């Protein structure tokens, strides 16, 4: 029973647990709600946990594992909450929630460069904490400080460092992975099969992440960054886009520009984001020299630290923001998608893109490019498959708040036919995807029904490629040594073999 978890639990040394309570204001519920980030999954007809548990290290993370097993529960990990289908509080089955937010310490080394970071820790914390040590060391991960290091390197991590440096976990050197049973594992001790897994196969899949193991990278005392808004007629806002694309995939690795778009009727704006290592006179001569009509001036370019750069392309107000995991920024519910491309964009896309973007102010689009550093890193070098030949990748988004939840259908319908709308422009065969973008549209799996299971491969294929391409053959052998018995699950989790 409940009884009886709570009774291993005890016995095992684990006291911080709070069983589901129905008082609205119930510290239960005031735990449940402190790390959901998507308002869509926070009303009271989704499934709630019967427990939640917050172990404090690695026995009592461990042992936690160790006892639920006893029982018949599904188990959900949660770190930063940020999950895009909110699936580290979510189940169609009753699930005790491991919340892993004591578990939120970082560990610098400066003489060896590396730090250890407990998988509760977001990656503002590990931001700040990086910036306070050294005025010369950097990481390269996603530009959300909210977001938890737990669920965002298990899924690679991309974030404007990475045309120089890569992933989050392709930069990760050692772990410690709980496994099914409780076993506490090194990269020694997993293997070199379940450690390649961990970069970058998903969250939720191997076991509970309990730390991660990262080489801290060289940056500059100072480099430059602009976050410069455009507005702008369409006909202009469509030739600056249709020009970025080149510009932004062929610069050199130390220059990174992306962009954030929307509009309103015939007013569209154009955030760009630029991100150079290093002084604002080289930043300024190549910006002049390859993309002069963005209209860039002296002012826009700003020179500062590396900390102080992500939290300002972040909109933090300070580096001491980066530090604050429950600091929200927005209350709006939303939902994403993403493409990855191969072909450039023809002038038409955009143009389309942004005519949709007019008639729903309440969406925008988010373009990174690749190239640089990643297409330099092999396709199976981790997990993440979209290195050399991956032109760009685009998150169409649409966001609202509590007023206008009446339009929550035609808020999803808008984003479905701006997705319909990409399909000839982007990847095909299969129409790629990321999986820290986690995307139920495409099917998932109900592991209590068992046709389903036993063609769980096949099924679970349409997704998976996507995600991994020929890397899935592998995630599969992985899965099954590591977690043969199922135990880490999720509607879009990795299928062991039978
Ligand atoms: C910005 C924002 C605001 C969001 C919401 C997502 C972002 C983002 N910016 C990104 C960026 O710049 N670059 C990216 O590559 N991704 C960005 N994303 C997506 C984000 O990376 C993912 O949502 C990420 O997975 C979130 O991680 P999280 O905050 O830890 O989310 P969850 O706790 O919901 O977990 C997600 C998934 O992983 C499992 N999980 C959590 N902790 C685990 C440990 N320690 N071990 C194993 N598995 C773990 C969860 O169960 C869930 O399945
Ligand atoms: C289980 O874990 C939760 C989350 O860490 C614990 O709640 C936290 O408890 C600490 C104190 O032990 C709180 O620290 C202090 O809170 C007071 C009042 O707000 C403040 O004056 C101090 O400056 C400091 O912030 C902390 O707020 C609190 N966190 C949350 C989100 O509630 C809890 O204590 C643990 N439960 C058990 C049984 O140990
Ligand atoms: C199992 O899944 C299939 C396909 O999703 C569905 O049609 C069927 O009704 C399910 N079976 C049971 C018994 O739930
Ligand atoms: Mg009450």
């Amino acid at each position: 029973a409940g009884n009886d978890l709570l009774s291993c639990l005890t016995f095992n040394g684990v006291r911080n647990h709070t069983v589901f309570s129905a008082d609205s204001d119930s510290d239960f519920n005031r735990f449940l709600h402190l790390s959901i980030q998507n308002p869509l999954f926070q009303n009271s007809l989704i499934s709630k946990p019967s427990a939640i548990i917050l172990p404090g290290s690695k026995e009592e993370l461990s042992n936690t594992i160790r006892c639920i097993r006893k029982g018949s529960w599904t188990i959900r990990l949660r770190s930063g909450g940020a999950s895009y289908e909110g699936l580290s509080y979510t189940s169609d089955t009753p699930f005790i929630l491991i919340d892993l937010m004591n578990l939120n310490r970082v560990s610098i080394d400066l003489e060896s460069e590396t730090a250890w970071v407990e998988s509760g820790s977001t990656l503002g914390e590990l931001y700040y904490a990086i910036t306070e040590s050294s005025s010369k060391l950097g990481f390269t991960a996603g530009w959300c400080p909210t977001v938890g290091t737990g669920g965002h390197i298990s899924g690679g991590g991309f974030g404007m460092m990475s045309r120089k440096y890569g992933l989050a976990a392709d930069n990760v050197v050692d772990a410690i992975l709980i496994d099914a049973n409780g076993a506490i594992l090194d990269r020694q001790a997993m293997g070199e099969d379940v450690f390649w897994a961990i970069r970058g196969g998903g969250g939720g899949v191997w076991g509970a992440i309990y730390a991660w193991k990262i080489k801290l990278l060289p940056v500059p005392e100072k480099v430059t960054v602009f976050r410069v808004t455009k507005n702008v007629a369409i006909d202009e806002a469509t030739s600056l886009l249709h020009k970025w694309q080149f510009v932004a995939e062929e610069l050199e690795e130390d220059f990174t520009l992306s962009v954030l778009g929307g509009a309103d009727e015939k007013q569209v704006w154009l955030t760009m984001l630029g991100f150079h290592f290093g002084l604002k006179t080289v930043a300024k001569s190549t910006f002049d020299l390859l993309f002069p009509e963005l209209g860039l001036v002296e002012e826009d370019y700003l020179e500062m630290s590396w900390g102080e750069s992500f939290a300002y392309l972040a909109g933090l107000e300070t580096v001491s923001q980066l530090n604050n995991r429950f600091l929200k920024f927005d209350e709006r519910a939303f939902k994403t998608k993403v493409d990855l491309t191969k072909e450039p964009l023809p002038s038409k896309a955009f143009y389309g893109l942004l005519e949709r973007l007019s008639k729903e102010p309440n969406g925008f689009i988010a373009l990174n490019g690749f190239g640089g550093q990643m297409s330099k890193i092999s396709s199976d070098f981790t997990p993440f498959p979209h290195r050399s030949g991956t032109r760009l990748m685009v998150e169409y988004i649409v966001a609202w708040n509590q007023s206008e939840q009446k339009k929550k259908t035609e808020f999803l319908d808008w984003l479905e036919k701006v997705y319909e709308f990409m399909k000839p422009f982007v990847s095909k065969n299969p129409r790629l995807g990321y999986v820290n973008h986690i995307d139920l549209d495409l099917g998932g799996i109900d592991w209590g029904n068992k046709t389903v299971v036993n063609n769980a491969i096949e099924i679970s294929r349409s997704w998976g490629e996507s995600y991994f391409l020929s890397n899935y053959e592998r995630l599969i052998r992985a899965k099954t040594l590591i977690d043969p018995n199922n135990v880490f699950n999720h509607p879009q989790s990795i299928p062991p073999m039978a």
